[PDB]
């Protein structure tokens, strides 16, 4: 029999999972339940809560200390992530299904994003509100809602959840990982600012035969990246984005730890670094962000997220410590860093332009590297096809490479 | 074996249409292909390109000559429902599975619309852009997007269509259509601009148990509430945007021909009627509206639709030829017409506003109208809370009757 992935929140109306579970198994599927409830742990799946969080490296009852909604969410979605690839590393599924709401969907999207092309993905949506939205697309993600107002406003239908048991049975026993030609696995870190480029680089090497992978540097995204690379097969990691180291050393709101954009390189998977998005530090809302980050330049994101100007300084330490990383790899490394800004928002049309700071720090980062790690500055923007096509070419070379 | 209906144009998909319905068959259903081609006619669909057209009323070659994408894609709707329900009438599905681009995923989702409540359903759609959007809301309809640019950019996916009929022959093979209590059929026209009382209309009889479908009344929406209520077990029809018989009496752009609004009637079910979007006509791009229909006011809608302000002449008109459908009804009839406005852009912050046409038009109607109709005159907005109150009260009398 083949396994499916269910991944639903037993805290909340436990009966949906319960329901769904007994639907897939009636279908002829073994399920295996990840379960990322925070609120209450009620037994019954293979991957608890507990084991949910501390794959992404907190304990449950960490996950429940943090008096923050949005870190509490990151933190689960790390965790079901890293649940996930370590359980099919070892014990390949083949069928993910979710059912959630406006949380559980967006958890469910992130996960699926990380799982190959073509693998059998269907998330049930529980909220009135639109299908969740995941980063930079659907992709092959196959969504179905259940919510209806037949019998009473907001019924949860339970004949959706017996078609999309039925849907995802069916794509599992039909699926055969094994087949169709082998694709290069790339993985990509960027955030909205830096998809102009990032969009390009994909397409390319997508048209080459490559599958690409692209994650939100924004406090999940780039630990989803660092664990693929230790634990799954990939060819080619594109660190184009370390808005998550960049706000550790700062105290940023997507801090992921001191270990993020580690993996790659001690797994000697070949490595580009970049510095996308160097140009601001990310702060919450516009207050806040002008208390932690005084007598700088800001521009107001959303209502929750300000985008705080870096300068020559903080690019310093930022260089300091991806130097050091790089110092660890085991297997080959190239570094490329654009003169003319680093995001959209460091452009002609954006609200943080400072050409100033970018010729400082690609002579500081050339001058920190070791030998063996070439620094190539790109008199271009990072957005700017000339810097695309220089990733491009040199993302080429290293597929390239023979055995 | 259950029977899966597969919406897929061969005139550019014909390599994508052949190997899902191999992938379809041998997950062990049989294929209804409905065919809705535009270019060409090639072999193999159950229900061809022609019959698409002409089931609606055009000849392909008409349809193709239109030019024209909103009137070719109304009438290969028109024709794709009327074909799809035909065929199921003696031959009923277990499932629809749609693979289009923009325009065949929209096709698809009307057609969706028009079948129960819990038939699988799944639309595979290949445009860059993601999922059509269903109108009123995606509702049962399962989505996937086949398009990757793995090997090329904008290819679309065999894995993906793979994984969907492998989805939807499990979806059929395991669907019971006499499952659980029935639900009485509810039929509602409307026009985004009355969909704020249609809205609660709506979810007022679905939280009794009704089953309500809900169709747009631009040119197919009315056609197929035509269809469904000549053919099929239907509870209620409220029949509350008559934009097709208003737009066939001035030559606006939903015209549907001149039996719109009959069958209802015909048959006996239960209706009422209203005058929802009756402040308008619809024309095309504001500088032809206005050449086609001098003399009015108008509201450019979108840069491919001008709403035409009506007059009290033409409203007249059109309450003679609504009294005239009533008097062949052979069942109940009731009337509700809002004396604030008919429209969302008939109101104090909508640019057709006109306070003094719905007092005068409401006396005509009702003295057209034969006196065992009702003819309600509420002292209220089309959208207002007191006008879908009004509606749903009825309505649910009308059920218990
Ligand atoms: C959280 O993700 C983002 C944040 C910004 C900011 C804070 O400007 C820009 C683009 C992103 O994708
Ligand atoms: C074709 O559909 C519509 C047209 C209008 C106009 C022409 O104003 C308003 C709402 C609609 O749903
Ligand atoms: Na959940
Ligand atoms: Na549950
Ligand atoms: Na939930």
């Amino acid at each position: 029999k083949p396994s499916v992935l269910f991944i639903c929140t037993q805290d909340t109306k436990e009966e949906e999972a319960r329901f769904t579970r007994a639907a897939l198994e009636a279908a002829g599927v073994e399920v295996v339940h990840l379960d990322p409830s925070v609120r209450r742990s009620l037994g019954g799946a293979e991957i608890s809560p507990e084991m949910v969080a501390q794959a992404g490296g907190m304990t449950i009852e960490e996950v429940r200390a943090l008096g923050h909604e949005g870190k509490c969410q990151d933190a689960m979605i790390r965790g079901a992530i890293a649940a996930a690839h370590e359980w099919d590393a070892r014990h390949p599924v083949s069928g993910i299904l979710a059912v959630g709401g406006s949380m559980g969907s967006a958890l469910a999207g992130a996960l699926m994003q990380s799982f190959p092309y073509g693998l059998p993905k269907l998330i049930v949506s529980t909220m009135a509100s639109g299908f969740t939205k995941p980063y930079m697309g659907v992709k092959d993600i196959a969504m179905m809602n259940a919510v209806t107002d037949i019998s009473g406003i907001n019924t949860i239908s339970r004949d959706v959840f017996r078609n999309a048991a039925n849907a995802v049975a069916g794509m599992a026993k039909g699926y055969d990982r094994d087949k169709g030609p082998e694709k290069p696995l790339v993985l990509i870190t960027t955030l909205g600012t830096t998809e102009t480029s990032v969009k390009r680089i994909r397409q390319a090497l997508e048209s080459d035969g490559c599958e690409v992978m692209v994650f939100h540097s924004s406090g999940a995204g780039g630990p989803t990246l660092d664990g693929l690379a230790a634990d799954k097969d990939v060819a080619l990691v594109l660190d184009l984005s370390p808005t998550e180291i960049l706000d550790h050393l700062f105290g940023g709101l997507a801090d992921a730890g001191p270990d993020r954009g580690r993996a790659a390189l001690r797994k000697g998977i070949p490595t580009i670094l970049a510095p996308g998005n160097a140009d601001f530090i990310i702060g919450g809302p516009i207050d806040a962000a002008e208390a932690q980050f005084p007598g700088r330049r800001y521009h107001q994101h959303n209502p929750q997220l300000t985008a705080v100007r870096t300068n020559v300084a903080d690019l310093r330490k930022l260089a300091d410590h991806l130097a050091a990383n790089v110092r660890e790899a085991k297997g080959p490394v190239r570094v490329f860093t654009p003169l003319k800004g680093f995001s959209s928002h460091d452009s002609e049309t954006g609200h943080l332009l400072d050409l100033s700071v970018p010729g400082p720090f690609a002579e500081y980062l050339a001058s920190v590297m070791p030998g063996h790690v070439p620094v190539t500055a790109v008199d271009a923007h990072f957005n700017d096809e000339a810097f695309s096509s220089a990733v491009i070419a040199a993302a080429r070379e290293m597929l390239a490479a023979k055995n």
